[PDB]
DNA sequence: GGCACAGGTTCAGAGCAGGCGTTCCGTTC
DNA sequence: GAACGGAACGCCTGCTCTGAACCTGTGCC
């Protein structure tokens, strides 16, 4: 997760600053591929939720939880590319509303599996892989755009 | 009908202040 | 003029300040 974040805001600074070579041309390419499986792998391909109950007692179901944080910061990050790519293009915001319905998805399941036990899992409040600035900007994006040309996203 | 957060409570430790213990001078017969 | 009560500097007791954690009670799902 920390390793595709310190991925996205290198490659992200590179394409800012230093091009004003080969590795990043296919990064691109890379993290897109990424994308589009991370769409479409529905967590029994990840072997979760009905193969597994995140017990936390079983060497399994300790491996599903920590497999179940690395796979949600894992979308976070591609979230934050997938945002910052695009001039505001609809299907890679399509991309990142899906992305989020499984994260959410994950989130609940742990919800289900965290309403059982004592709340003592304090762990499921891991901090996101989101820079203070992205979200800045996001927030910026949401509530103070008004701009038609980016807005059909937005909406 | 159960779980989570709050709030109370309690204990452990540590730190510090004051009162009594020793020693002397004032006051009242 | 003397004696017994008021008075000052140091050490120990205990009490308080504070934090941290447990646990239990209530309200909402």
């Amino acid at each position: 997760d920390y390793l595709l974040c310190c991925i996205q805001h290198c490659l992200a600074w590179y394409k800012n600053t230093v091009i004003p070579e080969a590795f990043y041309e296919d990064l691109d390419d890379i993290l897109e591929s990424i994308t589009n499986r991370m769409i479409k792998s529905e967590l029994e391909d990840f072997e979760l939720d009905k193969s597994a109950d995140f017990s936390q007692s079983t060497s399994i179901g300790i491996k599903n939880n920590i497999s179940a944080f690395l796979v949600m910061g894992v979308c976070e990050v591609l979230i934050e590319y997938n945002f910052s790519i695009s001039s505001f293009s609809k299907n890679r915001f399509e991309d990142i509303l899906s992305l989020f319905m499984c994260y959410k998805k994950l989130s609940d399941i742990l919800n289900e599996k965290a309403g059982k036990a004592k709340t003592k899992m304090a762990n499921k409040t891991s901090d996101s892989l989101l820079s203070m600035k992205f979200v800045s900007s996001l927030l910026t994006a949401l509530f103070r755009d008004s701009i038609q040309s980016h807005q059909e996203s937005l909406s």
